[PDB]
């Protein structure tokens, strides 16, 4: 069977696909990550973006929310926020995804093993 | 017709696919980038990795080569080195791709428009 080697690799692909919605870059691996959208209301996203003081060259700047990641549920919500901010900011060349991903992974990499089990485990 | 919005997004996807060789993550956008493999001999890759002083947690650390990027040809060769180092280091969770991509894009983002034209232009 498949077990994906790198939560980093999978999350980068997922979030870039939420940004461009290119059906040639869809992957069935993404449907367990799309279920996490329920953890964040669409009406809260504009406020999260305002609070992160995001400019045109920024992806999600999750550390500026001053919302801690203490458990896997908190980690799942950071993926959901990343996903909806990525969708809402639009497909644009100037977005420095590397900086966004540096912040996301600093905040959640501790949870990667537990996230893989919880999402794709039997 | 298609014209891809973000050389960042395309290069991250390309290099992660060169790393895991997952056929579910292949994209026809990648074949123009695979032609650049000729710019770097397979026998030079072990030396480039040694010179970059790469550990288990590192992707390509291109700035440690002290090889400048002065033109699009130099930029294309940095994508080829990234591609073959990614393939050669193997699929591993500890690789901090964000740091690798931060370095690559600092070095080549000036060339993104000229790279898009040269690779995918008519």
């Amino acid at each position: 069977y498949f077990q994906g080697a790198s939560m980093r690799t999978l999350l980068i692909r997922y979030i870039l696909w939420r940004n461009d919605n290119d059906q040639t870059y869809y992957n069935d691996d993404f449907k367990k990550l799309m279920l996490l959208d329920e953890l964040v209301d669409d009406g809260d996203v504009c406020t999260l973006i305002k609070n992160m003081r995001m400019t045109l060259s920024d992806g999600p700047l999750l550390d500026r929310l001053n919302q801690p990641v203490n458990n896997i549920e908190d980690a799942k919500r950071m993926i959901a926020i990343s996903a909806k901010v990525a969708r809402d900011i639009g497909e644009r060349s100037e977005i420095r995804w590397e900086e966004s991903f540096t912040i996301l992974f600093r905040m959640i990499e501790t949870y990667f093993d537990d996230l893989m089990i919880d999402l794709y485990g039997e």
